[PDB]
């Protein structure tokens, strides 16, 4: 009674000596980042930002590397004389005060003249620190660009520095299981059955001759997985396979063959002719980034909406009114009066 | 003689047919990281920044993938006439300079409105410039915050892709002495003792079924590692433990057994009774990340603690005294003599 | 007929009982990053900008850590008293307009201080502002170095725990093959020919000793890959190798020996005498990290070439002439009048 099915298998036939060469890398080229290289090149201005960094480098390569009417006269004339007198007066008074305000109106222009020039000059240096700011800011963001990348490569970098330390350890065991001794292995070592090998170095690692012959012919047998008698008992077979010849049962050695009647040193008595079928579980590595909570929600979350306007800088010309002299009207009356004066 | 001690193991009584269902994978799922999606997702205003930051998915993806009274009277007329003829005069000249400075003091007024004007208008465009600038470094520190977590994800999509690449190397191994061979190992290709294994494809690798015989009943035994005769020769035994039995020593074979008296064929005989100890030193990843040199003392080496003030605009009135004409007195003297020449 | 040559290898001769003691770490010890710590230390300025930084730490440990006259005379007076007269009014309208304009350019003076005041304001703010948006860009671009190192320790820390998770691989068969089982490898389990083992836990791994025992003395043999006759049919050794021995062939177990006559239970009828050699093709890890277009040239595709320049804040000096009234030549002639008149 054959147990189960799944049966088939390339049964080896004949053979062939011959030769497998082959490398294994054990180690890695060094490397070093000059970072300033990677992020932007010789362009003088990344340069004066980056000097500013900090010393990045220092961890970069670090990591990477380690891995009666005479009186009325008379009276008259004093009359005259004292309206006379106080015209006098008052154009010394009237001399006196224009001119003071001319001065402070000329000294005003000449304050003023500098007020200006200074808030021009405080203008040009704020324009020049500001825009100065915002280009370094265009800057800032472009190597920021390129520094992420950098931390891309490292990360690759690293990653294949991993994979070389656990392909080195591959490397030693080939090493002392092909080379310091004979296995017992198919198809390691080389390829098919292994005899003998030679371990040489190489610039980066080790390089391997092995010495093997391989099945080169080979035929198809319908290979149980086991055979319980018509009755109770199982019956495994010891490094080979039952194989069912014309009917009956034969087993060959897995290696190379004759069918051999099955005897009684080429099976294992098992317990029990059921088939214990078990199965493991699946690990698969399905990852996946997750996409972060939304970027103006967080933002907003400490952002300063901070605003100012500039202040109200207008002159209110309601309060000031600056007017003319009209005198001209009474100058005509006194031209009159002297004009009266050269008749009497 | 006992060799030291140290003994005690299962040793293998009856068996069990059965199967070992398994799983490897061999190939990752491919990805690509759009970045702007998983730095901040679709606020335009991160768009905006971000196409400014460089061609940062370019390497992102790369690496990723590819992986008488009358003659007085006439005198005074001529002195009189002489006197309105000089207030004449001087009110004509009045009248020019007054209305000089009165026209100068309108065009200051003018041409101060539009000095504010241009200030006001310059003081918005600063603070307009100036508050844009603001607002977006608050955004590039969010931006910043978001790309480094973007690398962090891309060393951790790498790490497990390369720990695929080991797994897939194991499953080469496992197909070329599973299923192209049979194989002489212990709970290997499944479990127990290997019989035959098949090989078929499932989407990210490869799926066996292993076909095997397991120890499913076993016993114990106080296996020795090794004997002495009473005297000084050795004896280790040949795929099996010496097994003291009744005080007497038989062994057996290591994968099944019948306690057979030792015999020459069951043991090597050793060139000492000694037994060399030996021990590998032991190598324990235990990383840590190194605190950096405290922060403000290496910002110090390059900030610049520049600092400005607004210059003094602010005008000095002691330069500027401006006053008033108080003539009336004077007038009130003249009206005074305008009356008395009523009388005369 | 040696079959190509590259013959040679140390065949045991005798052996050893003895120990190895041997630790794999299975598990790494857990980490947290507190990214705090590690980007700036304690001073407050970093906190103050880290906080708004967005939560950077959530993504690195959730990573890490999952992983007629008189008539005459009266006419004169008539004259007289107008001509005072229109002078008394014209000294009216000089004391109303020069009082006036003189509070004009008083007003003037006083929102001058104010618009003034109010700039030199304003103008403090924006250097406040602006400066503190400089001193920030300072510390932004330390931080921004600080953080491309911790990703750099992120990813070293990585990697390592990958090659953690290959070790506990390998642990878990070197139990299932040294101590649930004797297995048949050699320098494999320990050293030399696998006996027996144990296994005991450790801190952060397992803790093994194997017990074997080791050629402690072999020969040199000029041990041949195969043999031909010195006709047509071709020969290869089972689990040894074919030794020339004065000329003719025996042959070696290849665990320790005696030169058997090779007979047809040792060796393999070949095919062919014909001898296949075959070469992988060799994998080597070269990896480099590609230098980015230049700096300069992929800034300026985006980079804003935008200028400005203060208002030309300037008074023109050529519409405002101020000046002053001689009058004094005038009055000298008034003066002059008055004497005449006190000599009529």
């Amino acid at each position: 009674q054959s147990v189960d099915g799944l049966y088939e298998m390339q049964i080896p036939t004949n053979f062939t000596i011959g030769h497998h060469e082959e490398f294994i890398q054990t180690r890695s080229p060094k490397v070093t980042i000059d970072c300033a290289a990677f992020v932007c090149g010789d362009n003088t201005a990344c340069r004066q930002q980056l000097v500013e960094y900090g010393s990045f480098c220092v961890n970069v390569n670090a990591i990477l590397n380690e891995v009666m009417i005479a009186s009325a006269f008379n009276n008259a004339l004093g009359a005259i004389q004292d309206g006379f007198d106080a015209t006098n007066s008052a154009l010394g008074k009237i001399q006196s005060v224009v001119n003071a305000n001319a001065e402070a109106l000329n000294n005003l222009l000449n304050q003023l003249s500098n007020r200006f020039g200074a808030i021009s000059a405080s203008l040009q240096e704020i324009l020049t620190r500001l825009e100065a700011v915002e280009a370094k800011a265009q800057i800032d963001r472009l190597i920021n660009g390129r520094l992420t990348a950098l931390n891309a490569y490292i990360s690759k970098q690293l990653s294949d520095s991993t994979l070389i330390k656990v392909s080195a350890a591959q490397a030693i065991e080939k090493v002392n299981e092909c080379v310091k001794s004979q296995t017992t292995r198919i198809n390691f070592c080389g390829n098919g059955n292994h005899i003998l090998s030679l371990v040489q170095n190489a610039p980066y690692g080790l390089y391997f001759i092995h010495f093997s012959y391989v099945p080169i012919s080979f035929t198809t047998a319908n290979v149980s997985p086991g055979l319980c008698i018509s009755g109770d008992r199982g019956l495994a077979p010891k490094a080979g396979y039952f194989v069912q010849d014309d009917g009956e049962w034969k087993f060959t050695g897995s290696s190379y063959y004759y069918p051999e009647p099955i005897t009684d040193k080429n099976s294992v008595i098992m317990s029990s002719c059921a088939v214990n079928y078990t199965k493991a579980p699946e690990v698969f590595l399905n990852t996946s980034i997750p996409n972060p909570p939304d970027f103006k929600e967080e933002l907003d979350k400490w952002f300063k909406n901070q605003t100012s306007i500039a202040p109200d800088l207008s002159l209110d010309f309601e309060k000031l009114n600056v007017t003319l002299l009209d005198l001209t009207y009474e100058m005509n009356r006194i031209q009159d009066a002297i004009k009266k004066l050269n008749e009497s």
